[PDB]
């Protein structure tokens, strides 16, 4: 044939979705042969024009995702592919709020997309604590600061460099070095120790919200581009709990697996055993609670505030699951 198989046919209606909060990643992942990172990069650059835009070859882009998708390890229950995917889909549904409507430009909306695929490359399912502990090779190579962030980068750019990887061979050389220092601010926000001050920031700037054009907001400096790129990927990487219940739940049943081991090789070293990383002494329910009222919720509610009544149904999903949780807790 010229035609799809049936399984591309039901993967691409699957992927009709891929502009609506709540796709079924899931089943993206299993329709596609664990594909769903490169199945989703490839439906967004097409949706948004991206490969005419930035002359990126086709056969360049596919060789590059699978590439970069097979970097992810299979054998880490929640920072895999799937989750690189569900960060990737998450951001492209908030750049496109009523209230960003052509605040960014095609580089800027590239970075924040490739940033997103590249977050969690080549990550171990261990914490940076657990690998500074652990006199790990990753730790004293990055002197201990954003370990797994500044290997996420230093992976997700020199992929490129394989045969037939370099998606930004026709890009100038400034374009490539804006891309490259936005992709670096992007990833290196996603380290937890920077979440307090880029909330922070971020409520500085809803305090100081400026609209131009009616309705859309005015962002007239690098600082403040770059503060809201880097709190939506923020706000993507922490959307599980502002998603479906069924999605959720699977999100957090891959976090505790993942937890549960570092937990159990911490207790196998005598070492400290993590917070939340005890299954002998676990509250899974308490934990997801804790999780929205002191993260989640704090962050969400800002951001909600930035592109008011835009994130409106995503708050009211994460009060309506922040409440199921809580009624479970014995
Ligand atoms: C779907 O689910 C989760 C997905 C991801 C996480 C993560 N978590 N983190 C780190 C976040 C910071 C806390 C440590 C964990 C590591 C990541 O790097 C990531 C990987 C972002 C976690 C998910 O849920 C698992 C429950 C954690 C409970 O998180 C909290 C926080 C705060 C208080 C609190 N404060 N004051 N009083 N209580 C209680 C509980
Ligand atoms: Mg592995
Ligand atoms: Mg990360
Ligand atoms: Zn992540």
């Amino acid at each position: 044939f010229g035609v799809k198989t049936e399984q591309e046919d039901v993967l691409a209606k699957e992927l009709e979705d891929v502009n609506k909060w709540g796709l079924h990643v899931f089943r993206i992942a299993e329709l596609s042969g664990n594909r769903p990172l490169t199945v989703i990069m490839h439906t967004i650059f097409q949706e948004r024009d991206l490969l005419k835009t930035f002359k990126i070859p086709v056969d360049t882009l596919i060789t590059y995702l699978m590439t970069l998708e097979d970097h992810y390890h299979a054998d880490v229950a929640y920072h895999n592919n799937i989750h690189a995917a569900d960060v990737v889909q998450s951001t492209h549904v908030l750049l496109s709020t009523p209230a960003l409507e052509a605040v960014f430009t095609d580089l800027e909306i590239l970075a924040a997309i490739f940033a997103s695929a590249i977050h969690d490359v080549d990550h171990p399912g261990v914490s940076n604590q657990f690998l500074i502990n652990t006199n790990s090779e990753l730790a004293l190579m990055y002197n201990d600061s954003s370990v797994l962030e500044n290997h996420h980068l230093a992976v997700g750019f020199k992929l490129l460099q394989e045969e037939n990887c370099d998606i930004f061979q026709n890009l100038t050389k400034k374009q490539r070095q804006s891309l490259r220092k936005m992709v670096i601010d992007i990833v290196l926000a996603t380290d937890m120790s920077k979440h307090m001050n880029l909330l922070a920031d971020l409520k500085t700037m809803v305090e100081t919200k400026k609209v131009t054009s009616s309705g859309v907001l005015l962002l007239d400096n690098y600082s403040d581009r770059i503060q809201v790129l880097q709190n939506m990927v923020h706000c993507a990487d922490l959307s599980n709990p502002t998603k479906p219940l069924q999605l959720y739940r699977q999100w957090t049943d891959r976090i505790m697996e993942e937890f549960f081991r570092q937990g159990d090789r911490e207790r196998e070293r005598g070492m400290e055993i993590s917070p939340m990383c005890d299954k002998h002494n676990a509250s899974v329910e308490k934990s997801q609670v804790g999780f929205i009222d002191y993260i989640v919720h704090p962050l969400w509610e800002t951001w909600a505030d930035l592109v008011h009544p835009d994130a409106q149904d995503i708050l009211d999903t994460l009060e309506d699951n922040r409440e199921w949780y809580q009624s479970t807790i014995p």
